[PDB]
């Protein structure tokens, strides 16, 4: 049931072979874990998306990075092909209306909304008229906005998932604000809650904290280090992904199931072995009632001596058969009153 | 603020001076942290609590250990004194009703109830007569019991805390069942929840998990390995107590404040730089309306271009002054 999502973003680096080699290593990292898994792309129609005025420029963030790692629809369909080949849910973040169109053509199963497009209303309209599940990130979103967006998606019957994240790239430990996962969970009932992250140096605890807080979907950026290919400071390599899942794996075990009222057999005998048994202080005749004079409490009990945990201060029991003084009051020897 | 209770139990090994040195070793472990701390004893009037039928016997668990580590009241009084002097809160688990009297006499501040005495009504009824906050452990209680005891104390006006714990000494990782913390927060709303634990072969993650589920009171057994005395495996030394607390602190750091909605400049400025700005696709006369006909969306914007995230179907825009084809719609040029 937990779903983990692996964000490639642009870490294919403009290169498909690399990106195929990265999906396949991520599948290797998943060996043995019993979760759901999705792989994520980012769709921008670079023609429309980067404005004429900013083409070829680098005096501002992201333009150059976007232009350099550009991939053609032909090649983007190729990656989906592998994604699915390996058993990943194909997941994608459109930033354009036209990229939604494209997501459809590619038979992608799910739509992520990035935090930046969270209130990109025209983009939302385009997504709403789609018929796939939605995963929305909410970094620095106002409550009133997330409300609008939740309400609007939920009305008109969408499968929605809302994710905590922070738009600091990478995110200081100081600054993960994981408490927010619960804030979101409490604000919005019957909406899946998740956590998308820019934490990683190889951290490991945030995920446990995240699971504990009742997030059910988890997104992390991934990439494959290589000689002549670097990695950024918020993207995990295949070695740290496996660890990432090992951590969640552990946290689930340590957490157990909150459903279980059910009780261990150790616990029960242990607990008895520390309880106070009820003893007669004085001979008690047949049909004598048991009172504050005549009994006392002391440990430890024998089976199935009546214990203090069953005593009452009002008159509850008479002795069916006589009890010797200083003897354990056995519970099979008492008729209730 | 979070409360950390250190369970001494009978880890004073029956020696007052050792108990003292323990308290002192643990005060050091606490240096620097902005938490509350308590040290906890275990009170049993043994003359009376261990039944004659069982005195001198090592035939079944605990009897021996209790007898062997016996401390007199004057000696318990010295420990409480020490605890207070290092600025610890004084806490105790009484197991019989004479022990509650001694708690009152010794000036102990909080009453802990062990899981085995959780439904010990006669003890409960004695404990209810004190006016000390109650902290209550819950291992293997059935729901109806927790319900009963909970309302019992709450209706009495008690300042109650409910702990999750597990009666396996020590508790396997497998078996911590840390999500009872959430369960219990959810069934007993308003009631403070903590977690008392019997875990570590050095474990640091469960406290981080405890804290993340909103436990606020934590208990752990503690000891001072000495070679003259060893230490059992569900109780922690001073080194590993600091680690424990550091794990807690780190978790709080990573969690931050649920009720804080202030967003950063760094964050806000980050988001803007990935957003679609708004560009005029044909010329736009002054006092002319802006529609889907005349605007495209593209990236990136600049201070302070209109942004798409402000293209609501509920909002009309008219140009103050004329806008050229292919130009940024600059907000200061419109009319909400
Ligand atoms: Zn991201
Ligand atoms: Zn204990």
């Amino acid at each position: 049931k937990p779903l983990f999502i692996f964000e490639m973003a642009n870490n294919h680096m403009g290169n498909v072979e690399h990106g195929v080699a990265l999906i396949r290593a991520i599948r290797e990292s998943c060996q043995g874990f019993d979760f759901d898994f999705g792989f994520k792309l980012q769709y921008r129609n670079l023609d429309t998306f980067i404005h004429s005025s900013f083409k070829g420029r680098d005096d501002v963030k992201y333009v150059k990075r976007f232009e350099e790692t550009r991939l053609q629809p032909e090649q983007m369909q190729k990656l989906v092909a592998e994604m699915k080949a390996n058993g990943f849910k194909a997941i994608c973040t459109p930033f354009d209306e036209e990229s939604v169109d494209l997501i459809e053509a590619h038979g992608i199963e799910i739509i992520k909304i990035a935090s930046c497009s969270f209130t990109d209303w025209p983009l939302l309209e385009r997504i709403a008229r789609s018929d796939k599940p939605v995963v929305a990130s909410t970094a620095g979103a106002r409550r009133e906005d997330i409300d609008k967006v939740v309400s609007f998606m939920l009305h008109r019957g969408k499968d929605l998932t809302i994710m905590h994240c922070v738009a600091e790239y990478p995110t200081p430990d100081d600054h993960l604000h994981l408490a927010r996962i619960k804030t979101l969970r409490q604000q919005y009932a019957g909406v899946r809650i998740g956590y998308s992250t820019h934490e990683d140096p190889d951290l490991m605890e945030p995920i446990m904290l995240a699971v504990a807080q009742g997030a059910t979907v988890f997104e992390k950026h991934v990439g494959l280090p290589t000689d002549q290919y670097g990695i950024n400071n918020y993207s995990a390599n295949p070695e740290q992904v496996r660890r990432w899942l090992a951590a969640a794996a552990r946290a689930l075990a340590m957490l157990g199931d909150g459903e279980d009222d059910a009780v261990s057999e150790t616990e029960q005998a242990s607990l008895r072995s520390l309880r106070r048994g009820v003893f007669a202080t004085r001979p008690v005749a047949a049909g004598e009632a048991l009172t504050a004079d005549n009994v006392s409490f002391a440990f430890p009990p024998v089976e199935g001596q009546l214990t203090a945990n069953e005593w009452s201060k009002y008159v509850r029991y008479t002795a069916k058969t006589p009890i010797a003084a200083d003897a354990p009051v056995m519970a099979a020897d008492l008729e209730p009153v």
